[PDB]
């Protein structure tokens, strides 16, 4: 017995129980219809959403095994199988296994990561010096920091913030995602035989994620002609030294192909999502002035105005700590999460989920507890805060998910959005372009992320 559902149309399902514009808020209105699980027929494909953190945490927590499958993405297919993000593949369990351990390999001990981190903030904060406290658009600024760490992991290289090249990847890594979250990629998303050789930006969408494949393509080659076993540069090499070790092996857990997917899903998970992140709070932050002068007096206090930031501030400075959370509480970047499939037929609570379906855990359904967070629409950092001003974790606490697929780099981006918001403020105030009262943190586009409007503003030094 199937989990409910709603009446499904012959051929187009229950796409008419969908906005695609919202689907997100199309689930959540269908959770009061039906509860926490249910049934969907999104054109052929079948799909059961969880709703909720009890039913969302049973999913990801409970049915791990179960439920590691990942859902097709069309998009996307130039990825399928292959990586780590994308296959529903035997090899997804050790190129996962083995590309976190060294990628904590770099991050914890080769000084690890914020060393990284804070080396390039010295990068960012230049390059917002060279603004001169005039208007600019932080999409290709800010967005450098997150990029350059990621690409000294795995290519051991590091842009200057001028390069052709480094933008482009950068622009389309920003298209693509604001592509993913709009209407038509969405029905592409379920209709792909449909709709696929027809004109649509889902072409666009497609290049891209080809031109980004093989800027990646080649230097993994150029990392393969270079290459030294006995000293591993990046991440990449050590990938390279893997293939190798194998290959009189017959039957293959490593291809080119394998690695050159493995690391562009790496590129972008690592680039795009945290440069959003960091781009919507300080949008966030500037609509809420007083926030931002409290966060400034913090950091001032504890950590002056010189001492670049470092990790040891954490549990020195409540405010900053929540605000970092809130921020990914509130943008609910990814709100349906990322997609599953059931591994093997299964049964959840009474219903039975058949093998290939697919399962939605729902993000933004838990981050907006309204019983965690009172006032879930609202930013407020005291969602994270105690009475006494001092920290408080959230089980809720899951932009990242949990389980067996959990993000790929929870640590790296955690610990780059508060070095790196933390560094912003040490040295620069923001200052906005139309009143605070008039922003609008609504995201312009909802599908595969939430995306934030455009928007551009002054930064104004400290020195
Ligand atoms: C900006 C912060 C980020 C957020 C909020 C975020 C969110 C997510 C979410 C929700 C998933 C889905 C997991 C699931 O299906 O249960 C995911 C997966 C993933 N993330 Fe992230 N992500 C972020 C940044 C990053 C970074 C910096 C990396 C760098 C390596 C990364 C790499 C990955 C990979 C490879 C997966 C695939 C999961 C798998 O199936 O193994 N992400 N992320
Ligand atoms: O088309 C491209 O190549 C760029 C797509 C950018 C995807 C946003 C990352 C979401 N995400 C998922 C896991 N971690 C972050």
């Amino acid at each position: 017995k199937l989990p409910p559902g709603p009446f499904p149309l012959p051929i187009i399902g229950n796409l008419f129980q969908l906005e695609l514009k919202n689907i997100p808020k199309s689930f959540t209105r269908l959770a009061q219809r039906f509860g926490p699980v249910f049934t969907l027929y999104v054109g052929s494909q079948r799909m059961v959403v969880m709703h909720g953190y009890k039913a969302v945490k049973e999913a990801l927590l409970d049915y791990k095994d179960e439920f590691s499958g990942r859902g097709d993405l069309p998009a996307f297919h130039a990825h399928r199988d292959r990586g780590i993000i994308f296959n529903n593949g035997p090899t997804w369990k050790d190129i996962r296994r083995f590309s976190l351990t060294t990628l904590r390999n770099y991050g914890m001990g080769k000084q690890g990561n914020e060393s990284r981190i804070q080396r390039e903030a010295h990068f960012l904060l230049e390059a917002l010096r060279k603004t001169q406290g005039q208007p600019f658009d932080p999409t290709f600024l800010i967005g450098c920091a997150p990029c350059n760490v990621i690409a000294d992991i795995l290519f051991r290289k590091h842009f200057d913030y001028n390069d052709e090249k480094f933008l482009r990847l950068m622009y389309l890594f920003n298209e693509n995602f604001h592509l993913l979250s709009t209407p038509w990629l969405q029905l592409y998303n379920n209709f792909p035989s449909f709709l696929h050789y027809l004109p649509g930006s889902h072409r666009k969408v497609i290049k891209n994620v080809a031109e980004v494949k093989e800027y990646v393509s080649e230097r993994v080659k150029e990392h393969h002609q270079s290459l030294d076993p006995n000293c591993p540069r990046d991440l990449t090499d050590c990938l390279l030294v893997e293939m190798e070790k194998e290959k009189h092996s017959a039957e293959r857990l490593y291809t080119m192909d394998g690695i050159t997917v493995t690391v562009a899903d790496l590129f972008f998970a690592g680039t795009e999502t945290t440069s959003t992140t960091l781009r919507y709070g300080l949008l966030i932050l500037m609509k809420y002035p007083e926030i931002e002068e409290k966060l400034h007096e913090e950091i001032d206090r504890v950590i002056g105005p010189s001492r670049i930031p470092a990790i040891k501030d954490r549990q020195e400075m409540p405010y900053m700590d929540a605000v970092v959370h809130e921020i990914q509480r509130f943008i609910t970047l990814v709100p349906s999460n990322l997609p599953h499939e059931a591994t093997r037929d299964t049964i959840f609570r009474g219903y039975l989920i058949p093998k290939g379906t697919v399962v939605v855990p729902t993000l933004d359904s838990v981050l907006y507890d309204n019983q965690e967070f009172p006032d879930p629409e609202k930013f407020k950092p005291e969602h994270f805060l105690n009475e006494n001003g001092k920290f408080k974790y959230s089980d809720y606490f899951k932009p990242f998910s949990t389980g067996k697929r959990v993000c790929a780099g929870e640590g790296l981006a955690r610990m780059e959005l508060f070095l790196l918001l933390c560094a912003i403020l040490q040295h620069f105030n923001l200052k906005p372009l139309v009143d605070p009262k008039d922003i609008d943190l609504s995201p312009i586009h909802i599908g595969f992320g939430c995306i934030p409007p455009r928007y551009k503003l002054c930064v104004i030094p400290r020195s």
